[PDB]
């Protein structure tokens, strides 16, 4: 009944049905419905449905954020090690089902929506974050560095996707974990 | 225009409209419309949306085996030539703005959907023949030993899939053909 609860609340059963039905499919009454309130109500945290599309993406672009950030602002770990907290904690958002995660891949196919610039917009600073761990990666003589951190960091949004369909297939910790680790020994060789 | 030939223009107009909408949004209307018949016709050639999807579905599960036959059957080229190909020849697709293969990167996202399991019973007949080229350059010394064909596959499709969405912020042939090069240098460095 708190605002801050409720507005949270209504932007997590949105993003419910984006991941059950497709970004953008949920009416106000729908959610109202999962809620137990007014449609009135829906209507007082989100006045339209574009505001509601755009609050959710946006939660779900600052759940990518997060998973970088708990994995890439530890100081005393070397790239590899990061690189693998990145795709353990994907793996698991996968076996649990997380809304956001599957939301995600699915705004990052979605190349003929109005919605797909804010795709690319937001998700050019998670790059720039990535590319800076490979940069740091290079200085420790952790990797070549006759790559581009840029296209190390594209690169690595391509492991995610790949380990993402294959933990959906199996979805194993176990098996995925050790999927991962050669999927990063092939792409990120050791120095 | 005969049966067999009224339903391939309709399979044609779906995948336009499945483009353009989404592969889950019902299309019989729209096709109708596209196809100057009623909607009716539709339906007699399409009894549920089910019927249309799991069709039009396979038309571009076809189109990506044809793709890479295209770029598989000629059995005297090298690994890299190869990989150019399919490259450049997915480039090409996104800067034409081949329906077929918005639809089947939007399929291979829709991982909570009934119509799925058929993208990933598809995708190993695929994932068999590009794991049997990487078990060839293997062969002819083209590239390292070091990582198993099925793992090369499957970042192949990672590479495809960061290419797809470039290509689409730009639609450059030049750089993205320069762009697709680096990428395969860096995961699949020759000799």
């Amino acid at each position: 009944l708190s605002p801050e609860k409720r507005k949270q609340q209504l932007l997590d059963f949105a993003l419910d049905v984006f991941a059950r039905r497709g970004i953008g499919r949920a009416g106000h009454a729908d959610i109202a419905e999962m809620a137990n309130v007014s449609v009135a109500t829906v209507f007082n945290y989100f006045p339209t449905r574009e505001a509601l599309v755009e609050e959710v993406l946006l939660q779900v672009e600052n759940r990518f954020s997060l998973l970088l950030s708990e994995c890439l602002d530890e100081q005393d770990k070397t790239l590899h090690a990061r690189l693998r907290g990145i795709s353990h904690t994907l793996i698991d958002a996968v076996i649990e089902q997380q809304d956001w995660l599957k939301v995600w891949f699915e705004w990052s196919t979605s190349v003929r929506d109005d919605i797909w610039p804010q795709f690319i917009s937001g998700n050019k600073k998670s790059l720039k974050r990535i590319a800076a761990a490979f940069e740091q990666g290079k200085e420790n003589n952790e990797i070549d560095s006759d790559n581009s951190s840029d296209d190390l960091a594209h690169l690595l949004h391509g492991l995610c996707y790949i380990l993402y369909l294959q933990s959906n297939l199996h979805p194993d910790q176990d098996r995925m974990r050790e999927q991962a680790e050669r999927y990063i020994n092939t792409l990120y060789p050791a120095k």
